[PDB]
């Protein structure tokens, strides 16, 4: 009577194609084959195809149910084979998609799976280039769906069939559309749909619909909802959400049902003021991240989503751009739980600094581009978190030119979703920043090249001549190795084996307080939340790694910036941290120290002596200056005020 | 007023795209990347994109003229650029393509030619599979073509733009079809078509037409032509030609012109006496061959075709199969030239005794396959020597089930050409060999496994149990190393690393003896001419190669077996030639000589003292037993008879 | 100059057969243009350079070929410098052998050319920059400098793939992906015309006969090569000035030999053909109709200037005088 959703993750045989001879190995999903090679900055990994396959035993009473291999997501290209005949293909590598094996299989007995997983260069199939690794393989999660003959259909671009279109929100009502698609492969007759909106225990809304059903019918019902003053989904303040239950019922009888949640909200953004949700002035403390781990490549488990958003949350973030591709449902879910206004982007991906294109000029790319958009918008359609849909990153017009293209999918944005505005990451001037209705600019002044006060120019020049634009920064950041520190402050080649942390601590600093006094700018994203992997750099501390990260690519050691942004972002958490302890040796004469701290002043001691108290200044920070140290071992330790302080401690040498 | 046709060989910038920097190098054409890491046996060599610029002056005085880039070749996807905006893709590596960038250009100054060319894995692009590389790049040369613009078209398929239809042949007269595509690009009018066939100074046939062109026509005119006793095209007994000019004319001025062959002839395939060429029973002593080579891998210059044709009409060679896909323009025309009789072939691989499929069931895939084929078909049209075309290799109807797809390719070969027979070369029983109108296998009777034996067994069971079948031979063959030696003959392991060459010269002498005598059996084809590249073998002398050449695969060594059939089937050639030299050392106590030649008899000698003579047997061997040797070094001298013999000699070592 | 190491005894054997003067060394190489040391001095590495000094001169010992010992390749003196361990090794040979004289094959000024009995220089002007004239140079500055040294060159060569090939003669980048035939053939015209006027000279040895292995090459047509070869590593094609050479060296063979056969395509309005001979003369053919006869020069080099092709396929032949010709042939296209 239940919908079934059952995991096919574990178990599977593997081999490359290029291994001519047919013996395979196990191996079990999440999957990439690039975890060794691409990490190891390998610049030729292996972009190729492998093969994955499974017996699956498909039980006599399934028989009259119809069943569906959902794939959560396979970069890049896969084609799937039931008992060794070919059912369908995919083309891109982050958007769910499905088939159905109803009529495919053989009941009571062992079916085979094969899955060949394509990651080899296209020029057909966006991201064509990037500053990231196209980890090839099935890197999450597979699922055999089980369903009534009638059901609400997973057939829509692999998403749940239910689109809450959030037509009018207001402290006062809200008006929903609950878009249902059906799909009936029963004898001709009828059911009974039905939405449910729930509150706990609490019934907000039910409405009910009898539908007649053709055999073969694959049709959208819509049902209006009207919730009278709703609780709003209101960022991390109160990220409140109703539950939806969408029902079939046949004589009394439920047949099916999905859950998707609603989380209410309006928002608008303000080329002087910046970004306001539910009416209210909101600033965007925001972060990127990519879905990738060292070790494991991007075969994340739940527990690494899980982890990140506990790092974000702990710094006090409150925005997020999930760069450079649609992401996994559950990291959606988790921004919807824990209040995170986030950007969802295709990943219609430039060069930057690098060679070759992100945009090729041919029908066969520009339609698979489309169709990565219907994907993400459809597929991600009820998450309350995501407020922007990204279209594009640091494309540029020289050669095949992308903005009449750009101009397609912003129109195509809009009708999949008007209740969405579209953005976009730029690295050029001109016409590319016109087209999506916020816009946003990549920025590293103060790290490859210039200083950070050119930001600060750029942003007041352009925000004067285009008064119109609504401004934000979709990266910002420096590279770091926690394992790369001296004592003076003095800026690195970006392109260098040397990436002294202190350096990225000062870039924070500076470029925070030039965000920091300008609410015309709606949303500021660090370059990155994390390190991670991209297997061309030779940079930092270790090559095929980006090193811009907050927090290492391991996910266990916060840089010094991380506590200055904890500081000022999550006000609440009272805290105090020692900057530059990983700053061991020390040589200055003059030495200072400098501490992030909630609290209005901290205390200084060497040596077990008191230097005295220092007030922290509007940024969280407190400083001492010619601090005075003894030839060898010196304790350093920091404390706040109260009967019960917060102490942060390190033992230096000085010689 | 003559079309002219520019080679764009030399000084290429390119990089691979996995090089991000941008950086290039200077290349020249032909060009593969893959001459290196494949010929080194490195199996998961280098498959995704490689770049090629090159800035091309468009001269001012080209400005009214037409404009075509073709390539020859390009493995296997291969995307062009003017000025970095696309112009097209071509999917597919053997067949020749063209764009035409007339309207594209800036006359007068440098534009930029960029081929970003692809040879990554595809499941949508024959040859999915294969014992064989996989060369990426431009191997084949690049022209520019300038044309009026009224002109021959040249795009039809990248064909010369002329079809010459061989209705009826017969030494009484000829009856063909002179079908011309016409492109017009000037203002509506007329011009005048002229068809001359002509046989050195002398004229065969002049055919004349009056076209009507509207501006933007591409049409075909189609003028019949009849020879009167017309000389045959007669394989290697009268290889005649004669030549055609197709031109066009206004107000008589030649304004355009091709040259194309014509070589007349019929032919049959007669199911219990084998094939008839003109008329007269010919056995086909065919051999197969790669388009590959030692350290250039499939980046082939002119003398390398020329110098492959040179070794095996050195060897009596009348037959040959061009496995396994459209080959050079070149190589087409030496076989016409030299009057071998040739089975062209498209790239429909499947696996032998490897894994994964040579179909994937899905339209992108069997649209394509339809595609190469109908370039091979047009392409190729005007060859004399093409006297087959062959539509798969290795197929199997396990999974994905190509007989349905075969039967539409088959249909499709007949449509695009009812003047030759199709053909195909099978390891498997069953449906998949009763498509074709020939058909063939691939044997390997006393190489994998059993004795030559059975191959005799097969060919007369099948050919008993179904009598309308037109049998061949499309591979048989074994490895053979000329460094692995031994005194004694023993079968050895196809897939270890000890491959005497004694074996291989027992296998072909058995097997040959087998062919002789069954005239039912229309061809046989030795696999394979020369050693070739194959990444994935681990086995004979050293990885990476497939060793059942007769000559090595630098074409500087032939082995013992290709003096064999060179003095079975190149009878007019006096020659002498002693087995086994290379195997220099020796031990057995009773030692047998052998030798092979076109004389009816042969006198040994060891250590300058006669052994007496032997008589050749009806293989053109000589073999003397029970020869005694003394202990260390021996000469042993081969002499032919008459006033001026022949000989061979070689210094063995006995102990 | 069996280079840069002991080599087989079967070798060694053949050179005794066939009459060849024999060069043989120990592998104490240095680095040329590239990195690090070819001499550390550690007592582990002396010893073993003596022990393998040994070897070689007791191993070969009865080979009549060799006539002479080598005890270095391109050491420097900068770093850990090697000259009083080359002395001693200078030493160890004539104990080991006083009936053969020591060598050497330098690229250096300074001590190290003055302790062998013989030295020999590694010259490639007018490949590695400067012009083929600066080898004269320097060979008469030096006999005249140093009027006791018994001077030779140990190496002297171009680069040339056969699959590069260009109608017009320019001097290649040593060290990029293009090595016109044209130019090693130039190269070694010019160089041996230089030697063949300087008897002080004691002997040449041309770098190399074979293209060779060298995996950190990244020249020519391809990595991995050091492509200075006379004939093609696969041993299958001799290049241009091969039979340069064979027609001033092997005069008792006769012979023709057409050169730059390989580079088919023709665009020069003015077209220059050039043959090696053994004849006194030669004649010219282009579409079946003579261009009339040349005479040889002292190098053995037949020339024949402004021919005129036509548009399209040319058959150029060449034949040597007398009543059965010797002839070479090639089909160019010109354009
Ligand atoms: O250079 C960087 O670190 C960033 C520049 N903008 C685009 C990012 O993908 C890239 O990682
Ligand atoms: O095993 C072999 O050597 C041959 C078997 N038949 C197909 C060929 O491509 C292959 O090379």
């Amino acid at each position: 009577s239940l919908r079934q959703d059952i995991l096919l993750n574990n178990n599977w045989n593997f081999r490359f194609s290029h291994q001519v001879q047919g013996d395979t190995r196990r191996v079990d999903l999440p999957h990439t084959w690039n975890a060794q090679d691409a990490l190891a900055g390998k610049i030729d990994y292996k972009r190729g195809i492998g093969n994955y396959e499974k017996a699956l035993y498909i039980r006599p009473e399934w028989k009259g149910k119809r069943l569906f291999l959902r794939f959560d997501g396979v970069n890049s290209i896969a084609d799937v084979f039931i008992n060794r005949k070919h059912i369908g293909e995919h083309r891109g590598g982050y958007g769910a998609f499905i088939f159905e094996i109803t009529d495919l299989v053989k009941y009571g007995e062992k079916n085979s799976v094969l899955v060949r997983a394509n990651n080899g260069e296209q020029l057909d199939i966006m991201p064509l280039v990037g500053d990231f690794n196209f980890y090839g393989g099935i890197y999450r999660d597979v699922h055999l769906l089980i369903t009534d003959e009638t059901c609400i259909s997973p057939l829509d671009y692999a998403s749940p069939g239910v689109y809450l279109v959030q037509e009018v929100v207001s402290p006062q009502e809200a008006k929903v559309c609950a878009k249902v698609n059906l799909s009936n492969r029963a004898a001709d007759g009828t059911a009974e749909l039905q939405v449910l909106v729930t509150d706990g225990t609490k019934v907000i809304c039910k409405e009910s619909r009898n539908v007649s059903l053709k055999q073969g019918a694959d049709i959208l019902e819509q049902l209006p909802l009207l919730i009278q003053k709703p609780r709003l989904w209101n960022g991390c303040e109160d990220p409140f959400m109703y539950q939806v239950s969408i029902s079939l019922h046949k004589d009394g009888k439920q047949i099916d049902s999905v859950t998707q949640p609603l989380g209410l909200r309006y928002y608008h953004t303000d080329p002087d003021k910046g970004f306001f949700l539910n009416g209210k002035h909101l600033p965007l403390h925001g972060v990127c991240r990519h879905q990738d781990r060292a070790e494991v490549g991007n075969a994340l488990r739940p527990q690494h989503h899980e982890e990140d958003v506990a790092l974000m949350r702990e710094m006090g973030v409150n925005a997020i751009r999930l760069a450079h591709y649609p992401q996994a449902t559950y990291m959606y879910d988790l921004m919807d739980k824990h209040g995170i206004v986030t950007w969802a982007e295709i990943p219609f991906v430039g060069p930057g600094g690098y060679a070759d294109k992100g945009f090729v000029d041919q029908a066969s790319f520009r339609e698979n581009g489309k169709q990565q958009l219907i994907e993400l918008i459809r597929q991600h359609y009820n998450h309350p978190s995501i407020c922007f849909w990204g279209l594009f990153n640091e494309l540029k017009e020289v050669g095949d030119n992308p903005v009449e293209y750009v101009k397609e999918l912003n129109a195509l944005a809009k009708q999949e979703d008007p209740t969405r505005p579209t953005t976009s990451a730029s690295n050029q001037d001109g016409n590319l920043n016109f087209i999506t209705e916020n816009i946003a600019w990549n920025r590293y002044d103060g790290w490859y090249g210039s200083t950070p006060k050119t930001l600060a120019t750029f942003l007041d020049r352009t925000h004067k001549k285009h008064p119109e634009l609504r401004i934000g920064i979709s990266e910002y950041g420096a590279g770091a190795s926690i394992y790369h520190q001296q004592d003076s402050l003095k800026q690195p080649s970006a392109s260098g084996w040397w990436h002294p942390e202190n350096w990225q601590t000062y870039y924070h600093m500076e470029n925070w307080k030039i965000i920091a006094e300008r609410p015309f700018v709606w949303g500021t994203f660090v370059w990155n939340m994390f390190d991670f992997g991209a297997a061309h750099r030779t940079e930092g501390d270790r090559p095929g790694i980006n090193d811009k990260g907050l927090v290492t690519f391991d996910r266990k050691v916060r840089k010094d910036a991380f506590y200055f942004y904890k500081a000022n972002w999550n006000k609440q958490e009272p805290m105090i941290y020692l900057a530059e302890k990983r700053c061991r040796l020390r040589y200055q004469p003059e030495q200072t120290f400098m501490a992030f701290t909630t609290a209005p002043e901290a205390e200084l001691f060497v040596n077990g002596v008191s230097c005295g108290k220092q007030k922290a200044d509007t940024y969280s920070t407190v400083v001492w200056k010619n601090v005075k140290l003894t030839s060898g071992e010196n304790i350093i330790r920091v404390t706040t005020p109260g009967k019960k302080p917060l102490t942060d401690e390190v033992t230096v040498e000085y010689k």
